[PDB]
């Protein structure tokens, strides 16, 4: 369904090279996330099947009001907007990490990433 494919476009990058500032600047443009510039956007790396599994008891627990939190940790990169303007050119600073993630699930699929844990 459409919301799951959208989640993948905004939040999934299987095998990144360097996860530096330039990686952020370039993937944000590539994925169509720069008019206007998103203030922060996080990408998850690794196995697509582990991500889907957060929606079942296999790799997730219930979390807060309507969310799920993963049991396994993932490689992630947060891209944060540097500077005052929300209009291109968008300068980004990258922060690489390794921890569990929080999603919303609908009909068995992740449709939303909770980004409050990367702020």
């Amino acid at each position: 369904n459409s919301r799951y494919t959208h989640f993948l476009t905004q939040h999934y990058d299987a095998k990144p090279q360097g996860r530096d500032d330039r990686y952020c600047e370039s993937i944000m443009r590539r994925r169509g996330l720069t008019s206007p510039c998103k203030d922060i956007n996080t990408f998850i790396h690794g196995n697509k099947r582990s991500i889907k599994a957060i929606c079942e008891n296999k790799n997730g627990n219930p979390h807060r009001e309507n969310l799920r939190i993963s049991k396994s940790s993932f490689q992630v990169t947060a891209c944060k907007l540097h500077g005052g303007s929300p209009w291109p050119p968008c300068q980004y600073r990258a922060t690489a990490g390794f921890r569990n993630v929080v999603v919303a699930c609908e009909n068995g699929l992740p449709v939303h990433l909770d980004q409050s844990i990367f702020r």
